[PDB]
């Protein structure tokens, strides 16, 4: 009676993807979309800016797919900054093609780097930004906050030769409130997480359906979104662009891979790396813990993955008639299922 | 606000058929029923175009317990005619009685063929329809598009004496325009089969109990409808056709019989036969697979099974008082369940 | 679009009851209620027949405790009879006192029988009520059918000494149906027990609670319903109660008690005894088998599992506010729980 | 100090084969062996006598593929006088050919009955024998008995056109008691069968690879044995010849087998058929406390299927140990005893 | 009494290596080893002659490490001799040091090939030698055969310039009659394979422990043996070369690399490879099948597997005062420890 229920929220497995009539194999849909109103990718994937996923090896390869990697901030100013001129003059070797390549105007490779909100965030950007980074991503658990709004207008003010987004938000009213301060993109997700504990410590979430289509909702398309957490499968991705996203950002899909952070250890005959969410005791060695700690099986070239989940959205998109990214974020139709389906 | 959730879609186990006033017992009920608008069963059981459930000594023992078979089309068109040939050559023991079987005007066992879209289909229709089969199956994945239309329209205008089906769909909108096209009938089922893995792979499917109600409720019983993938057990069945189907596909539950394609296998003690998707990496040696591969239990003959699957169904229209498989079609009335039940 | 949905359908799990305003402690409480608008039991518990759960051992214990049982069909015209007459007979020893039995007009204990439609039933109905039967059970897997419906007009009208209930159904217009026939109770159960497998074999089925407020709705206390089939607690039972039955039947809750039919038979160190749907292959050695065979554990002497189920109704009833039975078939008022809410 | 431990005892899986220098082939190999003294078979697999396992359908099949089937004696005289009498005159189409037949002098199909020690025996076996049995099967929990003793002697005295085998025995000195009564062959198995409770219910037993043992040694080759119960894979029989066995019976084996009796159950989507002891109570039924379980196998299609698999991976083993008939395996075959991490 | 039980036999979980005086450190104890009697590795490694372990790849990468990989013999002549051939013209890239490379007198990778024998094996042997094969292994379920033994000392009649080893044996007697044949190495294991079914199909087998203690003991070192099966850790590794193995054989630690044949399979979101035995169904495609056929995971680059076995072996070595290859075989002692200490 006084409780307020703003909705009935769904989350990927409670929405399926209707087939449409479709004159598009899948092999020849398009996978371009744009990271921010000033960056567009090859495909619309986005590596997490987490310290067991993106390190300058694993954007290195994400540009090179056609995508990008955000640089985490789990290390010194010295060191982020050092990777981003990794990416930027990373030089292939003579005999490797890579057709789809995501590069800036100068022909390098493109790489994000995330930031926080404190003291050190001034120095932080003005490294990251002399190196050369493409978009600074302000990111935080809660960007609906002072923090991250009045940080992002600060950036975009202080430094418009880059890229900004800000995150991570679940509203529409969050969506807003970053567009006003000028954020190129917003990321969404809280809660989806695949090694998140917030909604079980805090009892905080947005299931990320419903997160998506409140933010893309609100904004009218004035600046694209990226799904952020929650992506199992690739059909996930095509339910997200359905939704309204412009990208989708993965942390578990991406660590155990080759090209992530960490070395590969021996257990139990097989062989795992370490996977762990920001929030967790480790990655924060005060707030108690949000995330969970642990070892995803080790699974080679990151190369071999993204292949295979931009093969199911290529799929997805055959399904759906949808021959462009656009068409399938805004054609898409969906039925919600039961807990039997 | 954004999003377009069409339905909740409601599948099997969403439902169950209610009670009604009977004066038929099981014993009594005709299971008889209309395949294409040409073609009538004696049992609404259809083998699935598989090629771990039907090839011609499944098709044979199909149409003699008054089904019929859909001969998979992974094999050469020669081969394919050659297992047509073997249906409609068949002459039964002077000691076997099949007294529900199902003839032709020429009183051979009928038999269907699955055909493509690509390049080769034409010259595989003239083999099979020259080789005397009764029915082409325009398969694929996704029958909501150009090609199978086209295709469907192409079999009806150069080949009609043959009955032609198209396939697979999950919306009334599909339905009608394979209708407009020609189809005898259409197949339906977008997700829901044992080995599918497409709603993982593109998020894409519809709940079939809500598949088939909107393709029956756009056909107004111009066409009829088969209702393909997903029936575990017999009470599937008597859902599909309360819902609006005419005859059911099943692959699971006819795999692992004698008569379907491959050896049974010796493993930890058991027989096995293998079962696998058409989609599944097995079948296809490009798509990412959309199908899985596994063994189920040898079940013997395939007419013991038949037997249980029809036995249930009769339970079921003696339960709703339906005489005839149209009398459940048209009288049927359901109640969803919850999680609970 | 086409598609008739004539409800989403509620079982036990489904719902709880709300607690209310109360002035009545458990053990205040009256369990009091009508097995047929002739016969009052002083227990709403019936024993279920099957040839697992109630033969003369178990129906003689049912009276005691104030409840009735229906002695099975699967048995000869002349030994169900025989089954009947230990009953009424039934002499219990001067030092044993059950002064909540469930009795007839001469002090006799009260018994039940079940018989079906075929050719045998008029000689069977015949038999069972020259014995002294107290009530006809015409008890089939679907009551709402001509042969039910007719069989029901047949005993009210060349038997009207004995009381006759019909079922198996799940719909208010199968009650209705039974009602003009001159039924005297309905059991209402398509689907719920714990050894059916008709939902999955025919794909019919009602869920319990929906199937209770279908029948009492429509029959609108002219009759009593029974709800069998599907209880598992004593919770269950209340519910079943608040949703508008006047008694409820059990199987499995009794099987496997000293006093159901069978022997025990220790299995892996542990005690058991065999349950099984009368539609299971072995209770029917043609319909392919809609019921299973396990077995259950050993209970002990039945009074004890019936202690334990009254007392949680007695619980309920506190909650509730309810001093008697018809308190709570009237006054009950519920929430619809999640899938969260049940786990 | 005060206890008396005979021996360890192995099982099967106690104990390997060990390969030694060969010539012949798997498929050239020999699986002809003795049932009986008078009796050979052209493989040495004898069917259970058991009312979930050899019935005149399994019985023909058996003699078919070269065994020998046990009709069961849990059904009255005359039924099982017109068991017997079904597959002696049995006779095949001339489109199919069974060329490894286990056929009489007559050119019958071979079969065996089982007989109790009850007072009903003396007219049992007088019917069977009158049906043309080949060999009479005086078949107990417990054959060092004097009653099963005396009703061996008896057979052999008043059916001496007949073969006799007594069991079931476990030890060497059982052996010599049968073998003095007259028995043509006797069946070893106290504890190894699949349904076998005996070990729990009374404490009784003998590992399979050491009764065979025990008694092949004992009786020193005078008339042969079956090794009943316990065998599980196609390696178990090979290790039971290798023990010095001349045949194998098995039950749960050929359970389930379209020729077994029993209706095929469908039970939650997989297709079945009962398999149960001797000593089951349901068998028992239709006052010895029970010493066997009831319960169900899967189905196994035609047992003609199982059969070849058996024999196949016996002819593999008679390859690995140089072994071109049976007795070479019988007689040369070397062991190791492994440990409990060799079968993990 | 007449069963013949030769002896209890030992697998490698029946016993440990026991620590003794140590002078020299694992990072400073030489792993080289030989072959045969003509060939000499750098390290103690041989790749399984198997469809799913070893072709032309993983044998560059096992000389490259130093070890030698077997081709395995299912494809036809000329596909096995063009596998061959790959190997031995193999030249390193600029930047690329394998300074434990395994090179014949030539510099070239070492390589060998399996053969069986059957009617194509006179032609095999001569395209595998022509092509430069460094050894030829007549590689059989059951090496002590008049067909293996005849068949290996037509190889080295005809010949005489490659190496030529024979298998698979599990007895001293087997060893000593394909020394008598001309054998210049001999490959134990009947049984211990991780995809084995031959103790369960037919009976057969030897606890690999034991089989190369008889086979080494009879042999006193006129030959070396190849330890072939059932190895899962790098103290087994320990074990075998301590019970008189001069090299061990694996396939499923190789398995699943990325060297190893096959492409990687997604499969409940992670990656595997296929492994299979040469005796499987799969593999055959008339004797019934004595080998399993699955996946494994995938494990990426071999030479991070070589490098932890390798790594292990050092450190045993260690612990044992073993300095070389040789100390081991010859100083080993071992304790035999009860399912307890298995625990
Ligand atoms: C301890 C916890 N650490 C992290 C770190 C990285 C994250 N990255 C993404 C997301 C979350 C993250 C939480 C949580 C929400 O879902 C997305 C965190 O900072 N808690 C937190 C709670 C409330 C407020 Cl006001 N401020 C911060
Ligand atoms: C790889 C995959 N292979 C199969 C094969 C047989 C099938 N048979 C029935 C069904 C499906 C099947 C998928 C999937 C949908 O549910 C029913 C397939 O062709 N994918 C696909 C995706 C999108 C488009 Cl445009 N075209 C094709
Ligand atoms: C085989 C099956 N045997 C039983 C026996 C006792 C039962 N007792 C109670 C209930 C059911 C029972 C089913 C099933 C429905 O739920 C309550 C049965 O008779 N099937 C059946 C189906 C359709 C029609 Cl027309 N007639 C009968
Ligand atoms: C109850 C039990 N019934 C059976 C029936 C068939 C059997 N068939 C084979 C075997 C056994 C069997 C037991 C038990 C030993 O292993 C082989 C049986 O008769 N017990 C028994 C115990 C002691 C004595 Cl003096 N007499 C008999
Ligand atoms: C079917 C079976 N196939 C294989 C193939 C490769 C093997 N490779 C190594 C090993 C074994 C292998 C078995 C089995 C023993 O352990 C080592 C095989 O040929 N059986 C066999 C049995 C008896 C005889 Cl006389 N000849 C051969
Ligand atoms: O400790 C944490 N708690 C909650 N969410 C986190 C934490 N660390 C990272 N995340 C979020 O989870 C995403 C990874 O989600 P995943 O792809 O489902 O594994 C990241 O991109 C972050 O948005
Ligand atoms: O690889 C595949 N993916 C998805 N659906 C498939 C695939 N192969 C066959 N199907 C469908 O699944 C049906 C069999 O479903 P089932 O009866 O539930 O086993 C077939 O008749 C096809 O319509
Ligand atoms: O074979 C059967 N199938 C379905 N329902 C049955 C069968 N046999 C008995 N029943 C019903 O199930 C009730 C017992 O249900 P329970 O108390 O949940 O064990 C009986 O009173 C009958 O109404
Ligand atoms: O009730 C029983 N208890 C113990 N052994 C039995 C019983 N019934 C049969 N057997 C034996 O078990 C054998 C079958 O063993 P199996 O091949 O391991 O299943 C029969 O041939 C009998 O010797
Ligand atoms: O099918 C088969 N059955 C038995 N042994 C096999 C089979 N295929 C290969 N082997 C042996 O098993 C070894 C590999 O064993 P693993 O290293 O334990 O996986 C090979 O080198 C062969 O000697």
């Amino acid at each position: 009676s006084m409780l307020t229920i703003v909705q009935e929220a769904l989350t990927f497995d409670d929405v399926l993807l209707l087939p449409a009539y479709s004159t598009v194999l899948p092999k020849d849909v398009s996978l371009k979309t744009r990271l921010t109103r000033g960056i567009y990718l090859n495909i619309p994937l986005v590596s997490a800016a987490m310290d067991t996923v993106t390190e300058s090896r694993m954007a290195i390869a994400m540009a090179q797919n056609g995508g990008i990697g955000i640089l985490h901030k789990n290390m010194d100013i010295a060191a982020q900054a050092a990777e981003v001129r990794r990416v930027k003059k990373f030089e292939a070797g003579k005999a490797e093609s890579y057709p789809n390549s995501c590069k800036d105007d100068l022909g390098r490779l493109r790489v994000g780097a995330a930031v926080g909100t404190g003291a050190d965030t001034p120095s932080r950007v003005e490294a990251l930004v002399e190196a050369g980074v493409d978009v600074i991503v302000v990111d935080t658990a809660h960007g609906h906050s002072a923090g991250v709004i009045e940080r992002v207008r600060w950036v975009k003010q202080n430094f418009p030769q880059v890229q900004v987004i800000g995150g991570n938000i679940a509203t529409g009213d969050a969506a807003l409130a970053l567009l006003d301060a000028g954020a190129d993109a917003v990321k969404v997700g809280i809660g989806p997480g695949s090694i998140c504990t917030t909604r079980i410590v805090a009892g905080i979430g947005m299931p990320q359906i419903s997160a998506i289509d409140s933010v893309a909702s609100a904004l009218k398309d004035q600046i694209p979104l990226i799904a952020d957490g929650g992506i199992r499968f690739s059909g996930d991705m095509a339910k997200a662009i359905g939704a309204g996203a412009s990208t989708i950002m993965v942390g578990s899909l991406l660590a155990g891979t080759e090209e992530a952070p960490g070395e590969v250890e021996f257990f139990q005959g097989r062989y795992y790396k370490a996977y762990r969410g920001m929030g967790s005791l480790g990655a924060m060695a005060k707030l108690v813990p949000e995330g969970i700690e642990g070892r995803v099986p080790y699974k080679g070239p990151m190369g071999n993955i993204v292949h295979q989940m931009m093969g199911g959205l290529r799929s997805s998109m055959g399904y759906t008639g949808s021959a462009v990214i656009e068409d399938l974020r805004q054609n898409a139709k969906f039925v919600k299922i039961t807990s039997a389906g």
